[PDB]
């Protein structure tokens, strides 16, 4: 049975028409939590993907294309236990906002959506979408930048700067702020970020020097070959991603690198919503029981 | 028997030289209404293309280039019922207003118009005419922004910030704002926007993402093929374009992606405006009838 | 005998020197008058070409190169019934202000003349002469800009937005503001503009876009073939101007577009200040009687 | 025995996810000292190298590469009498003070990393670290700047002009503001500072004159050929640094310049942390010895 | 028997390092001296060349690399009688201030280095140094800035601008601005000034009209060939520089450009100061006498 009938995307599509500003009405009505719960680990399902110009899981045009499907995914994604929040652009984050599904739950705005896949400009992200004036201001939880670092190309200087300046707004307004870091290079005239060891070491503590205040600022990377020597890189709290997708040996790595010093849990999406077969439930629950053992 | 008369043309470039406050002041005695009517459709006529460079129809240098018959074609369309409102740079907006024509009427302006037809640089699409600070303080009712994605081109970068920073502004005023998304290409050095529907499906995932608040965001999308799948990319209410022209067959896939959900109406203007033959009335009373089917 | 004596021009030296706050305050002490006289019509006289570095009129270095003469031709000029005012950079208005001829002018200053003559950024215009602030606490009368618009050009895209911005100021302050557009291309790494008939409607339809609010705004344009389809462009105050020279053929052009719909007068410096013959006066009363016929 | 405990790094790492507010808490309660002590020397150890995107030392992953080691060698460093402070990013900083090893310690804080190891626009250093307003408020005594000056690369200029605005801030605040800065060129398509007498010289008379007010910046200058003759560049307050490494030698070379005009100390990262032996403690008391002879 | 005793240098780094503050102080009691005195004319000691990196004046790395020898010749010429000022950069500017050699003097500080000699970026003459700001509270009389203008190099764009905009503070604050024009070109990959009489003309014409209120600025122009047909450029207060030197001559040229109208003085520094021969007294002397003779 799905979660959102299609009598509630009546009422969404016509609340945006007409009545706009339950919107914002809605989300500042919104019941909130404590960012970390007991067991002080965090599970967060994202979905900033589409914003990026990027729709692909093994599918290019569908996933993640309809709109419709996505929330619906999102909404099973949220219902399941274990799943403290949802990392999205503002158009996502309104939308399940107004569904009313955003309750107890955590809220991760992503802030640029710039660097679009498949552009000659992808390496100058700039930021097109939350930015902390208006999480402040709608209650969201977090922020997320995707700060991808490619030696050979100048759009990364500005990207630098943009996400050193989001840093120090989000520090002052003591608003956790979760970076995606990586080493990237052009390879046959497309974008490949540098999974090695090394280069994620070295794209950490470049990201941990953006701002003027790295007190409020968290790592969001990927789960690589030798991960408990990328972990000795930083003190920050940090997360896990799901790039790409392969998938029990997927869930094994992330076990064994959810037991390093100073992990907190997941931010993944790619792979939970969207598995290689037909079970999202599934999916989000063996991820869910990994990061929160129910103790 | 024009709707403007020589007396009113001359009553408003005397105006324009003698009174300058006048046009403000007509403008905001005007007559304003709620943006959605009883049937919750909308029919607005554009003519916001000369700004761009942009006078052809079929007729390159003619078509748009007088701006008086421009204005009487504008007249005629605003005078049919059922044609909620208009379209338009500044210039196009201060003249229907100091000529009485804006009652009743829904206001839409253009802001960004930076991006020249044939220009290297029409990718850079720069803001160059209304900002929600003139539309807030003269009472227009929705504001209208053109999004060409162009993956090879550094000038949409640009671009997508400028819209963003523009959609925070509309939306932290709560003025509607219209985004009219494409993916463009050069082709033998031209820019031709890409109407395959899952380009248009990706751009829209794009546009959607732009802003930090949007709930107060709209799009204008192209009529194209597979068009119940375009709509599955969006919640939010849409309003479609009469882009190049082509005439009963136009008609008819306006009347089937007007039953689409989420579509709220029209946005034409070449093709009801400057018609093939000799009607604006006609061309605008079978539009008209289709939006609003007089219920 | 000289309008200037150079007891006159020592003490204008002098005071530069000596007590530059003497030049403001003789400004403002000056007798201001209303924009449009009883017949509504305006004739300025243009002096801001030295600061784009172009002093030829048929004479490569000399005319204008000499400071001196161009403003004895200026006195001259300004002392002919029918001169309603000046067109000048900072430079040459200070001067005509501290030398007391400005009493009962009306006074026009030169916004842009960043792109130089014969630069290789001179599609580049930049903002560096009167802002919108120096002219209303100055009380300047009128502002103007030059809008070349050369679509192979990347310079001309910063040029439209810095323009948008200068409406944009100039419209908020109730402060008229005059756009002399043009098509331009590059020939031989030479700018020329387009005066072919189409060229010019292009770039009226272009720069009356310009800005959030039109209602301040006027044009200065080229007296070209088919005039009175140039003029149904716009409904916009029109100011004609003289460019290169050629002399009675040139008079005759001026007399015929002067009685088209909208057009308000002349804006010509080149013709004459420096004119073939040498006859200032001459030159100037036969324009300015075209102007005001004394009806 | 370390002196940090693992407990204390697990503390450290727990505060940053559940109580980020300590970090700004104790660092403000942290004992603050007078910049020059009695015998007027400074030595403080550097460690913003990381942030800039190099971890080399000799060994190019490892070293610098784990953070934990990093902090404990910055905190033997910080145990040994004679080293009055420290120079790092904010991350670094920030783990340092959550730690409590800042008390009676002078900071610094590096402004710009932008310009990264390796990048094509690594001489577009941009400021992405500490600000003043960051240093004022959170009570840094010192800000530094890494000012490299390649004349063949256009990305000197926009480092030039920012540094000079760092200056005017950190003037302006009457916050003592450090720049070190040095000739480079592209060799190989890599950066190469050149290190020859003259053009130490040439970038301290460059450096110098950046700024508004040049009353609160020091120099931090490499022990170079010909050093007295390189002290007699500037009248101001300097600190040697102690690059690459090579030993004996390189400490005799500090004792002979530390006796120059002007010179009031040292600020040594890679050569102390990382000796080439195994030995911190030994190092750094050399170099404190070297600094502070006990008069 | 020199002006400036070693006791006192160490007086000066000493106050640089352990009381910044007091440069300000000492700046700020100077005793203050009206621009113009009696005679209406003025001379002033250049000295910024440094901070551009142009140490040569026949001897490139020597001359002006010691910066103890740079302040002593100043501190010479300051000491003739005749010398009514001297332009530096605030590095310069402060150890004359803290030194207490400029009572009773004119200071103009220097406002643009950016454009290094010898950058492949040095037409892009970014503001690095003195901003009306810290000259209005410092209490500096002058300003000044370097204007080269070369049409082939996009790089005098921003310069301009940037020009203009230090006019509108220095005007608004009543503030005296000095402008150095020159055409320039590039040569055999160097920068080379075109001193040709038509050049230098071109040049004023440009600067002139940079601001939106000239009425406190000044021109710094070469003694070139045929100056009395330079000086009928502009109505300007005038002030002529010595460049690269050449003896006699020299002095014979300025006492000729000295007699004509508009000219107010003298801004010379690498011929003065560092003469051929060793006599920098001589040389203040012979210039003084020649500006101010002795009425």
């Amino acid at each position: 049975p799905p979660i959102i009938s299609p009598e509630s995307f009546e009422a969404l599509r016509r609340m945006r028409a007409a009545e706009p500003t339950m919107v914002a009405e809605r989300f500042k009505q919104r019941r909130k939590r404590e960012l970390l719960g007991e067991d002080g680990k965090l599970f967060i399902v994202a979905a900033d993907h589409p914003a990026r110009g990027a729709l692909a899981v093994g599918d290019n045009e569908t996933a993640m294309a309809n709109r419709y499907e996505l929330l619906e995914r999102m909404a099973i994604a949220l219902s399941r236990p274990g799943v403290d929040g949802v990392l999205g652009t503002p158009d996502i984050i309104d939308d399940l906002a107004a569904l009313g599904l955003l309750d107890d739950k955590i809220v991760v705005g992503s802030m640029n959506r710039g660097g679009l896949r498949g552009a000659s400009f992808e390496m100058d992200d700039r930021y097109t979408g939350y930015n902390v004036s208006s999480m402040v201001d709608r209650g969201v939880d977090f922020a997320k930048t995707l700060v991808r670092i490619n030696l050979s190309d100048a759009g990364t200087a500005p990207t630098l700067e943009a996400t050193a300046h989001a840093v120090n707004e989000a520090a002052a307004a003591q608003l956790p702020i979760m970076l995606e870091p990586f080493m990237s290079n052009w390879v046959n005239g497309k974008v490949v970020n540098d999974l090695s060891t090394d280069a994620v070491i070295q794209s950490v503590a470049i990201a941990a020097g953006l701002g003027n205040d790295s007190s409020y600022t968290w790592m969001k990377l990927p789960v690589v070959e030798e991960m408990e020597r990328v972990m000795e890189s930083t003190t920050m709290p940090t997360l896990l991603l799901g790039g790409e997708g392969g998938p029990d040996a997927t869930f094994a790595s992330w076990e064994h690198a959810l037991t390093l010093p100073g992990v907190r849990g997941l931010t993944v999406g790619r792979t939970l919503l969207y598995p290689q077969d037909g079970d999202v439930a599934a999916a989000v629950d063996t991820a869910a029981r990994l990061v929160h053992t129910d103790i």
